[PDB]
């Protein structure tokens, strides 16, 4: 891998962060100066060489709202992912604790963060597949950024629509919708989407046109571009762009 393959002797372990999805996730130190996040890769659990597709795209996508890979250690096993340190850990955490208090303006700059990495992932013609507050971090400055871009029952089926559950006709729509739910899980505080429903009921409930109601947070503009991800016709959902520029009206007007 090049200038991406670090030292594992350049690392040194400070605290285990918690066991994230696939594997021992810990914080720790560069050469003992620069913070970063170790991500130790449960042995077999995942898949080979071929799946080394992950480190092409972690090592070619590259944005200020992208967690970043600084590097891997790979001549050696369980194989270590080197990323750029999170210190507010995953979104859906940081969104539950209820001591931040949160104005209406830090929920929306948390939507506009998300947006960015999503529009740069759009001109990039990259698909994240499994875009939700689960897979997004917080660092110190409380920025929020996406992680396991384009990884990769578990299928995400409440941020899914209706032509991925009964098609699976994946395309840069299939992320819009999910990216109004991941609005909708900043605005309700964290709330699981359909909380009183399973997944097949919330399938069918989306078959049948039904929408996640505004959050109490959510102004009726918010609340409007959250549901524009939400057209049942795909190609009438926008993009990523047009979400940005939606985002950044509201904050001027709002903020
Ligand atoms: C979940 C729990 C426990 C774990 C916590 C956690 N995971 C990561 C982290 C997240 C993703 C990756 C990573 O390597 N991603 C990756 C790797 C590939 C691959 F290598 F396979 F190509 C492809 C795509 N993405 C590496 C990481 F250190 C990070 C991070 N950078 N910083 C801080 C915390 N982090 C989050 N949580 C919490 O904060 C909870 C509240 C306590
Ligand atoms: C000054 N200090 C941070 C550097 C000195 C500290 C240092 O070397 N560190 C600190 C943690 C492990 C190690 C490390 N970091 C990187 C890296 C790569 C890209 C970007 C980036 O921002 N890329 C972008 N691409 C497009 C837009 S931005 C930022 C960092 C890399 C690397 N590619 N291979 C090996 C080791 N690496």
């Amino acid at each position: 891998y090049g200038s991406w393959e670090i030292d594992p002797k350049d690392l040194t372990f400070l605290k285990e962060l918690g066991t994230g999805q696939f594997g021992v996730v810990k914080y720790g130190k560069w050469r003992g100066q620069y913070d970063v996040a170790i991500k130790m890769i449960k042995e077999g659990s995942m898949s080979e060489d071929e799946f080394i597709e992950e480190a092409k795209v972690m090592m070619n996508l590259s944005h200020e709202k992208l967690v970043q890979l600084y590097g891997v250690c790979t001549k050696q096993r369980p194989i270590f992912i080197i990323t750029e340190y999170m210190a507010n850990g995953c979104l859906l955490n940081y969104l539950r604790e209820m001591r931040h208090r949160f104005q209406t303006q830090q929920l929306l700059e948390m939507c506009k963060d998300v947006c960015e990495a999503m529009e740069y992932l759009e001109s990039k013609q990259f698909l994240h597949r499994d875009l939700a507050a689960r897979n997004c971090l917080v660092n110190d400055q409380g920025v929020v950024k996406v992680s396991d871009f384009g990884l990769s029952s578990k299928f995400p089926v409440r941020w899914s629509p209706p032509e991925v559950l009964m098609y699976s006709k994946f395309s840069s729509k299939s992320d819009i919708w999910a990216f109004g739910v991941l609005m909708w899980e900043i605005y309700s505080l964290g709330k699981m989407p359909y909380e009183r429903f399973t997944n097949s009921e919330t399938a069918e409930h989306i078959a049948q046109g039904l929408r996640l109601y505004r959050p109490h947070l959510a102004s009726e503009k918010v609340y409007t571009i959250m549901y524009s991800c939400w057209h049942e016709k795909a190609d009438e959902r926008p993009t990523f762009k047009i979400l940005l520029s939606n985002i950044l009206d509201v904050m001027d007007e709002e903020s």
